[PDB]
């Protein structure tokens, strides 16, 4: 049971204060980044991670947010579910003996961003080889559920890779691959990402379970 909106400037106002407040978490990361001087003061640790990681979701939270708001302010005069679980990043076996052989070199970690509407994203935690690895893949604790959906819907998947080695700014988290989930994606469980970088560590894949009903 849920109160429709009163008018439209009451969502635009929303939209305007959250962009507002994911800009405060994107300056507040920034800023922690910006005391990894060294070591002794945080860098290449987990917590820099964490910081780059949420420099991330607030940077495209706030992007989805813009876009939204763009769209209130261009509109003219005035159900199923789909559920994602069970994903999977398979890595490629060279890269994850890399790790192994020279453990010293670099931190590497994964992350998933998923995003269906505009106040629909959801960031998993961080993954690693340490603490993730199942046979070759990386494995995600995170379940995605999409209500009161239209069958036309998409659910936008962005892989996210970071390497630590040995003013507001932009997360190091890269951009490892994509995909577009929608309903001819239904019934399948393994999927080939695109714009996966030239030689990265990703096998190409990945996998995932879709239940959906209508």
């Amino acid at each position: 049971g849920h109160m429709c909106q009163v008018n439209i400037k009451q969502k635009m106002q929303e939209l305007n204060n959250e962009i507002n407040m994911q800009q405060t978490v994107i300056y507040q990361a920034s800023q922690a980044l910006n005391c990894c001087v060294d070591e002794e003061h945080g860098k290449g640790s987990l917590e820099e991670a964490e910081a780059e990681r949420l420099l991330l979701i607030a940077t495209g939270k706030r992007t989805l947010l813009i876009d939204e708001l763009n769209k209130l302010k261009n509109e003219g005069p005035q159900k199923g579910s789909v559920t994602l679980s069970e994903i999977r990043l398979p890595l490629k076996a060279d890269f994850v003996c890399s790790t192994v052989q020279k453990p010293d070199a670099a931190n590497y970690y994964y992350l998933i961003i998923l995003k269906a509407g505009a106040e629909n994203m959801v960031a998993t935690p961080l993954a690693s080889t340490s603490n993730s690895l199942n046979g070759d893949a990386l494995t995600f604790t995170t379940t995605f559920t999409l209500q009161d959906v239209s069958n036309d819907f998409e659910i936008n998947i962005e892989v996210y890779s970071l390497v630590q080695k040995k003013a507001v700014r932009t997360s190091n988290f890269a951009l490892v691959g994509s995909y577009t989930l929608s309903l001819s994606s239904v019934g399948n469980t393994k999927f080939v990402l695109d714009k996966v970088p030239f030689l990265s560590s990703l096998e190409g894949h990945i996998y995932l379970k879709i239940k959906c009903q209508v």
